[PDB]
């Protein structure tokens, strides 16, 4: 037919709309529609009668892509008017809320977040956002939160709180949200901020590995570090501790290893007041 | 601190437990998985033996450590998958059967080890409850699979999927409807993507029980109105497209015809030309 429309679309319906084309007459009309995404997809049909200049298309997918096409079949079957047309269906709130939720660095006043996005069929719409709530866990007062942007292209999503206290613990969420609305939390994670006064975590990293030896290295942290504590353990074994005097120190390579084994290892900061808090735990396999 | 023992785990809490022969406790806890994790550690009385572990993520493997030094391993408990199978797909292979697939959902959301699926299926037009079957996890596979069987023709139905762990059932998927077929109209063929060229797409399809009297193809641009090339030919089963636009993306199916008149189309494929 001539002139196709989308003449009102919903999140899960659209009603197509057309006006007679040239006529042999109409016997009836036929749309196809499926979705405008890559790799194969199903090719709904659906007949509607010649008196009709219109059609409702039921059970789409909130946020989706669809294209769609109306075919005038003729008695001959030849020479048949067709059109397609393009639309995306009305958006529904997301129904997934973020996932691993991390703490990257951390301060007496600061919070670093991260998180990777719902997956992309869970958005039932292009995110708009995020919101990070906070608040302190012991405290009656609802979560304050803070809009972030989107970011839909990158894999890792950040915030960094700040103006927090010092040696509190901090309740925080993360929801995505989009032109419909807001989606679920994620699951609490509480952290607590720094005291200012013992080293900050070291940031420890994989040098390298081999089948005896694993090695790895570290930033210096800050009041003056007077040493460092290495950690490393089997994943079945019992924690062992190799002091390191050194403040000069940030690698270390561990030796007389055994093959094919996972070693967990995590470093910490001394000063005068005592042992700050750990760095992440690493989980290296013994290999070349 | 000696025999450090878990005594009783729920989906996110712990009550962990020890004798030791001391300033504190200090209790060592992150997650068992690859990669750098947290390190999240609580103190305790010298006073305590033992001490409860809150806000742990359900069906996640986790170790331990208590220093008064002792190291030991779990698994919390499961709650219910929270996400429904993505990717649904189902065509009316026959007049009495449908073929569903669908990808797991992100095992982000499974909340402890899946155990498998439920497919679900009622008649459309009458008011009826779902008629649920169990098939297998197949956690290993990337994409799973269930050929309904034993329905109508020419009948239309609704087929959801959910998967399911120890602890319950998950959502379920958005409605599919589907028709089967007539058993009297060509079936649809199976076409795939042979190769593509910068001015080129050629694609394959199944071979043949009426025989087949031809074949149509239709494609179109992105964005463009469909083209219709008719093969009375029924033997080759493949054709090559030509005199295309470069990087461009077109969309292909394929419609058999017999003496019935014309049967329901392939899956739409999207094929982009090259450089
Ligand atoms: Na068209
Ligand atoms: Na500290
Ligand atoms: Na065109």
């Amino acid at each position: 037919p001539l002139d196709v429309k989308i003449q009102e679309i919903w999140s899960r319906s659209a009603n197509i709309t057309w006006t007679a084309p040239y006529s042999s007459p109409i016997t009836k009309y036929f749309v196809q529609y499926w979705k405008d995404k890559a790799g194969s997809q199903m090719l709904q049909e659906e007949e509607v009668t010649a008196a009709h200049s219109s059609v409702v298309i039921n059970n789409l997918h909130p946020g989706t892509s669809y294209a769609l096409t109306v075919i005038a079949e003729n008695e001959i079957g030849h020479g048949e008017p067709s059109e397609t047309v393009r639309f995306i269906t009305g958006e529904e709130e997301p129904s997934g809320p973020p996932t691993d939720l991390w703490v990257e660095s951390r301060g007496p006043f600061t919070i670093l977040v991260r998180w990777k996005a719902p997956p992309k069929e869970y958005w039932h719409g292009k995110l708009k956002g995020y919101y990070v709530g906070y608040k302190m866990e012991g405290s009656p007062q609802p979560y304050s939160f803070k809009t972030v942007e989107a970011m839909n292209v990158n894999i890792t999503h950040e915030y960094l709180l700040n103006s927090l206290k010092k040696s509190t613990k901090y309740s925080i969420v993360v929801k995505a949200y989009n032109a419909a609305g807001t989606g679920p939390a994620s699951q609490e994670l509480i952290v607590k901020t720094l005291d200012g006064v013992l080293p900050r975590p070291p940031s420890v990293s994989l040098l390298s590995a081999s089948d005896s030896t694993i090695s790895v290295k570290w930033g210096h942290t800050d009041e003056p570090v007077t040493g460092y504590t290495l950690h490393y353990r089997k994943k079945v074994g019992h924690w062992l501790h190799v002091p390191l005097l050194a403040s000069d120190q940030t690698r270390y390579t561990l030796t007389g290893l055994d093959s094919d084994t996972t070693y967990n290892v995590y470093v910490t900061a001394n000063n005068r007041y005592g042992r700050g808090d750990p760095s992440g735990i690493l989980s290296v396999r013994t290999g070349d």
